[PDB]
């Protein structure tokens, strides 16, 4: 079903953090975490929820096409990379909340509503304001429903085009070389306690698909490197990469 | 405008190697190169066909998606790379001629003709067998057509359908980081003299593209490394890359 392997604790213990990682073996149907219990709690997806709001703008139209710019509105706030034109690959890439709450807004709480539900996408409860319920309203997904999730998306399951779905995919793209292709999406959720930092996506190699969620509990901005550097100590640990 | 670098002549020098890059940079529609004759001599594709030929195939529905296998079919024909199953991704990535031989057979001689007069390939000529014809055919592109080739699939503007362009630059992702992606293809042309090594593609930046051709004398395949590796020290020499 799911077989827990706590020798990955070893890797959270090293460098003084609680959290849970979980794989998931496309190939061989079979799920790996260090943690059953914490794998199952549902936590604010925060900003890992630019997945789904990515595929929902881009299914309604909202956005064009991963070209389309989106003006800066003027306003200087506190991550640079945010005062400045983007489009999707880079607000994605750089995270940038301003563009994505005008998404929501354009999308409506009615389309984004029965969208969730189309995609099962965690307790699917929008509850809260439109353009910043995934931050501090009453959305809550598990890494287990995050990998739910992606495999649909890997697979062009989800109730939307495929276009859509190929072109959040390709926004997605964060690492390749010739041993793997990394597709992700990291999160940092602090509006609501506890304080946790997400990364979640999956591992492309040339005969499988290794689907990955982690979240750790992340008091500061200090240990934000952690969420992809314990991630992979454990996909090293399993020879998923070199 | 083409603007001569014969600075770019030492990393290729320091190799005992001769040979052309030329790049592209697509917000200021401006290219540079080292030698400007080489850049618009024109040489069999050789495995930079696989670009044009995957197009097609996935275009007419000869290859249905990135997932549909092709199996080994029993011959262990010296290469061990087209000693195992193959999707899209992986026969891009390695020298596996049955798989395309058999894509061009399906496609047939007057579709093939057709398509690449409709890309504005090259020298847009097939003549020779339908199965080899990018390796000892008539066909011949130069590294300027090959970016005029390229800046049309990035642009979606080929004509085939959207879907298939999209699959096929996800078949070429090469490398991918913070500072950049790469999209490209190898070949390494042999059957007619004279013996060249080809590398053809883009880089995505955050804010603009820069596209690459470049080709190189080959006379053993002991360079083959040093396509990659000279077309990087360009970019690096032009700040494109860190
Ligand atoms: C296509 O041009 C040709 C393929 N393509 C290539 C190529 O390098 O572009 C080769 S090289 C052959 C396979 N891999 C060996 C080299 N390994 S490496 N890591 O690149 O040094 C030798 C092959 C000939 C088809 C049409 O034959
Ligand atoms: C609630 C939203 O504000 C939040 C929700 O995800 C946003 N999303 C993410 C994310 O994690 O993707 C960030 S990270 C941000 C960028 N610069 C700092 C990081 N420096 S470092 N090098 O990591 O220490 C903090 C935002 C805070
Ligand atoms: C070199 C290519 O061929 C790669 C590819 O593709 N490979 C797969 C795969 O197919 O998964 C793996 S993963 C590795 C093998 N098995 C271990 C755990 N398996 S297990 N019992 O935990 O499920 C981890 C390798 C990277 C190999
Ligand atoms: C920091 C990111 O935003 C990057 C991005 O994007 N950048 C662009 C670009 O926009 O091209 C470049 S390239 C570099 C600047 N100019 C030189 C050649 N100029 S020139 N006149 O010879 O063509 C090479 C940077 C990598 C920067
Ligand atoms: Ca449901
Ligand atoms: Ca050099
Ligand atoms: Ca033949
Ligand atoms: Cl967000
Ligand atoms: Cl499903
Ligand atoms: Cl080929
Ligand atoms: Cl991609």
């Amino acid at each position: 079903e799911w077989q827990e392997n706590k020798s990955w604790n070893a890797h959270f213990t090293e460098h003084k953090s609680q959290g849970v990682v979980v794989l998931w073996n496309e190939n061989k149907q079979q799920g790996f975490t260090n943690n059953l219990k914490r794998a199952n709690q549902a936590f604010l997806p925060a900003s890992t929820f630019k997945i789904p709001n990515s595929l929902i703008a881009l299914d309604l139209g909202v956005v064009k096409d991963e070209h389309q710019v989106f003006k800066w509105d003027g306003q200087t706030r506190d991550i640079a990379t945010w005062n400045r034109d983007h489009n999707l690959i880079t607000a994605m890439k750089y995270s940038v909340v301003p563009v994505y709450q005008e998404f929501a807004r354009q999308i409506g709480e009615a389309r984004m509503s029965k969208m969730l539900h189309a995609f099962d996408y965690g307790n699917e409860d929008i509850s809260g304001n439109v353009d910043s319920f995934w931050l501090d309203g009453g959305i809550r997904i598990s890494a287990t429903e995050q990998i739910s999730f992606l495999r649909k998306l890997y697979h062009n399951k989800l109730h939307v085009s495929e276009r859509s779905q190929r072109i959040v995919k390709q926004a997605m793209l964060t690492e390749a070389n010739g041993d793997y292709i990394i597709r992700a999406k990291t999160g940092y959720s602090t509006r609501i306690e506890p304080k946790i930092g997400w990364w979640v996506g999956w591992v492309e190699l040339d005969d499988n698909v290794w689907f990955f969620a982690m979240n750790m509990d992340m008091p500061t901005s200090d240990g934000l490197g952690l969420r992809q550097a314990i991630t992979k100590e454990v996909l090293k640990q399993e020879k998923i990469i070199p």
